[PDB]
């Protein structure tokens, strides 16, 4: 018999509502299956949206639940069907409450400039794979460099901070938001560290 749809949750890859969602399930040993890809609004349970990939954990772009719902995605529950492509049978729908979920906690970031003059930002890899990170020196207080980074460590080279500014920056803030291996996301957190020689 076919199976419902299992450990489904909504895996933000960022804000609730601003951030894509994946629909993972446990792959069922029958062969041929896949999951279709939809989302229920909370009100009246609406279907988003209908494709198929074979892929156990897969991206849903916000701006379709998004249009959809007509709000921001702060509160979801999530519904997918499994089908059989050798049978051709369209399984039970399968409706369930989905929870926001939320990354580990990223490494308490350290920040030290070395004798070469580069601002190496050092945070340990923890539980999260990799984190969007907004850099913006303190001196200034603008954020010139965005980027989402895999490396646990951001090291800025010397000589970009002597052409950006002139000299070196002694304190320097920044803003992690963690990605846990499978995806989950959670909201924003800072911390600040004067940099150490």
């Amino acid at each position: 018999p076919m199976n419902p749809v299992a450990g489904l949750y909504a895996v933000f890859t960022g804000d609730p509502g601003n951030s894509n969602i994946k629909i993972m399930w446990d792959k069922p040993s029958v062969g041929g299956r896949d999951v279709r890809i939809r989302n229920m609004h909370v009100t009246s349970s609406a279907t988003i949206s209908d494709q198929f990939v074979s892929d156990n954990n897969l991206v849903f772009t916000r701006e379709e639940q998004v249009a959809a719902y007509g709000f921001t995605a702060s509160s979801v529950s999530v519904r997918a069907q499994e089908h059989d492509i050798e049978s051709g049978a369209l399984g039970l729908t399968t409706e369930y409450v989905a929870v926001p979920e939320t990354a580990g906690t990223v490494g308490q970031g350290f920040a030290k400039k070395d004798s070469v003059g580069n601002c190496t930002m050092s945070w340990e890899v923890g539980d999260a794979v990799q984190w969007q990170v907004e850099i913006l020196n303190a001196e200034n207080s603008t954020v010139v460099k965005t980027e989402i980074v895999v490396a646990p460590t951001i090291t800025w080279m010397a000589e970009e901070i002597t052409a950006e500014y002139g000299y070196l920056t002694d304190h320097m803030v920044w803003r992690v938001r963690p990605y846990r291996a499978d995806g989950a996301s959670n909201v924003a957190k800072q911390f600040d560290m004067t940099a150490t020689l």
